[PDB]
């Protein structure tokens, strides 16, 4: 029979209005965004608009918005500018970072990474067992002279916990007026937004952030992204990481993809217009599948990793277990025939068969974590899916346990 | 009426092929390379298939082979990975690069960087005003014990002059068994063969060097790139500048872009397929502009600063100069009705005009230069167009010198 898509987390499909829009800029906008020529001037009207569209999205101005190459590249860019700016400050004291112990590799690696070269400290701050959130108590312990970004991610890929990170700019805020009476440097705060674009509400006003990581390919759009920096160029610096010819005013060079713009942009401009039914929609059809789930297996037989009392996630996303020795997360996902999902992060899918860190950090059972699967729903899921879905897990665990 | 482009070193339309390539992989590998379902490998067989297109294109194996977001990502990861590695077999020394003096920004501008930042330090070698080339005995004399790379571009964009880069690679190898001999580190070569791909043969063998950036605007594929790497993992350390999900063996991390890296695989086997039949075109009707523009304005009026007897170039460019007060290049080209082309490096405001750094730099004289305009033709070009572009450049010339 037919398949199940629910794994939303690791990639979305693109929109067909944001296919739309790439393959006509594809053939009308194939100039250099930087010529006087009509095709050259299409582009840079494309691109253009394009960042209104992503500075809307976010309820930031255009002049604040970066084009990138990825999540990954925006992520490891605000890393790289606070060490930069740290050494032009200077240039044997260290910069010093703060951070969560359940982020994405693209922010974990960079920062462990420096630490592993002796460029910067960073502290990796745990998350609470109670609430599954970084306790913002924590993060301002953990100041020091030297710290100069605190990085916390909005929402957990893995489990859709969502962070506290408005408390956490304004506990930043609050502070960084006694350190500037002090003498002491101000303290900027970035959040990795990946997984939440286009699943809640991202309003950098109401986070307070300095800067934001949008990744394009989480929110049924191109394989792009995009950084948010605060007043940027006035009030906040970036230093780049690379050198070229001028574009995206000098902060991140190369000739523009106009066709990976067009989409993203496009993509941004759907977020705007329906982000409230997206997130409505994936809420009824994930909070249908956990009660499916308990209906047909049995309270007792799972344990939702995705539930804390009282804490926000994702409203798409359900990481759970079922009991029994035999229905570890990946040989029930084999068994499968519908559905398609993950036990985890799809760049450690090669370590599928030990639990994942990330689970682990969370303070998840050893045992639990071995049979954690992650579902993640999307924009098309419907709540028929969902019944095909259970019936699939329903048949699979049956021959793992008649095996 | 109708206008002709003929500036296609700046950047090239894509293929209908490529378009179709890229529209596919959207529609129908937008899964996950690195998940292990149906939708996933599906892209990863995209992705594979594409690393063996733009390996044959080269002369290369799929292993040696990096995608990357695009030129300025693969220029600046070499210069970046030679200081990383550096400071690595260093645990105050600092690494040492050989240039060219006429280098795009993605070279010139990170070295720049480098030696502003007391990084490295850099040798700009210059080009030579006999044959147009960095001599490669400059580039030798050039060496001293903490260089660690040489990096000259294959073919120049602003005059398409071709770099003597196999001749470079062979002598380094050369001066590189003594090195090892006497202790020191061997130096890597690097081409930047951005301008050279899809109009001349560039075979990683033939050339020699350790690394080669490849950029697919260039040749009528998508705004992405890649980087060769001889050896990668094996022979060649390549230091990554990007640290995440362990994508591009980690390398260069980050989720794959399918349907450019599908595109760019589809414009690298065009290549493959046709080099031979586009280079004949493109120096056809090239050869043809040049007779065309010296019939037109004459011998005296004409001065073509590009050419250099027995220096290869390549076969789609012409930069030239008219003669006259008041014809630079951007107050000919804002003229012109039908040609659309550019003035490369060059600058205008109203306090005056700034000619390209890089004509000076090949020894242009300045007044020359400042009236220097660089057309360079592609797959489409017709003898026909042409005839009408000079018609153009007559008219325009006329109504500033009359
Ligand atoms: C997907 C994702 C990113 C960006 O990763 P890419 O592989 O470059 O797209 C960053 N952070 C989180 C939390 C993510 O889920
Ligand atoms: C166009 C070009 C590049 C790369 O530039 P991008 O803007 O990144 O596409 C590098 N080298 C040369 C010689 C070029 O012409």
């Amino acid at each position: 029979e037919r398949k199940v898509y629910m794994d939303y987390n690791a990639t979305t499909p693109l929109e067909p209005e944001v296919i739309q829009a790439m393959t006509k800029a594809m053939w009308e906008a194939w100039g250099n965004p930087s010529s006087p020529y009509s095709a050259g001037r299409k582009a840079k009207d494309i691109i253009n608009a394009a960042r209104e569209s992503l500075a809307k999205m976010i309820g930031g101005k255009p002049q604040d918005i970066i084009f990138t190459s990825g999540g990954t590249e925006s992520n490891n860019l605000v890393i790289h500018s606070v060490v930069k700016h740290f050494h032009a400050n200077q240039t044997g004291a260290k910069p010093h970072f703060i951070t969560s112990s359940v982020e994405h590799d693209s922010i974990r690696l960079p920062l462990e990474h420096l630490v592993e070269e002796q460029v910067a400290a960073v502290t990796f701050v745990p998350v609470s067992k109670v609430s599954g959130q970084t306790e913002v108590d924590d993060i301002l312990a953990a100041v020091r002279p030297t710290t100069r970004l605190v990085t916390i991610m909005l929402a957990n890929n893995e489990t859709g916990i969502v962070m506290p990170v408005p408390e956490i700019s304004q506990r930043i805020k609050a502070l960084n007026q006694e350190r500037v009476a002090a003498g002491l440097p101000p303290i900027l705060v970035h959040t990795d937004a990946a997984q939440a674009l286009g699943k809640q509400r991202v309003d950098v006003e109401d986070l307070g952030v300095d800067f934001l990581t949008i990744v394009g390919h989480k929110f049924y759009g191109p394989r792009i992204g995009a950084l948010y920096i605060r007043g940027l160029g006035e009030f906040t610096p970036l230093y780049p990481m690379l050198f070229g010819g001028g574009q995206e005013r000098n902060f991140r060079p190369g000739t523009e993809n106009t066709p990976m713009i067009a989409g993203l942009g496009k993509a941004a401009e759907l977020v705007t217009q329906n982000c409230e039914a997206y997130e409505a929609h994936m809420r009824d059809v994930r909070d249908y599948l956990e009660e499916r789930l308990e209906a047909e297996f049995g309270q007792k037989r799972i344990h939702l990793n995705s539930q804390f009392p009282g804490t926000q996630r994702l409203p798409n996303t359900c990481n759970f277990s079922i009991r029994g020795p035999r229905l570890q997360g990946h040989v029930v996902l084999a068994q499968c025939r519908v559905l398609m999902a993950s036990v985890g992060a799809a760049c450690h899918s090669d370590h599928g068969d030990q639990p994942s860190p990330v689970l682990l950090s969370y303070g998840v059972p050893f045992d639990v974590a071995r049979n954690a699967l992650r579902l993640s729903v999307g924009r098309s899921t419907t709540r028929a899916e969902v019944d095909l879905v259970v019936q699939d897990l329903k048949q699979a665990v049956a021959q793992l346990e008649d095996q």
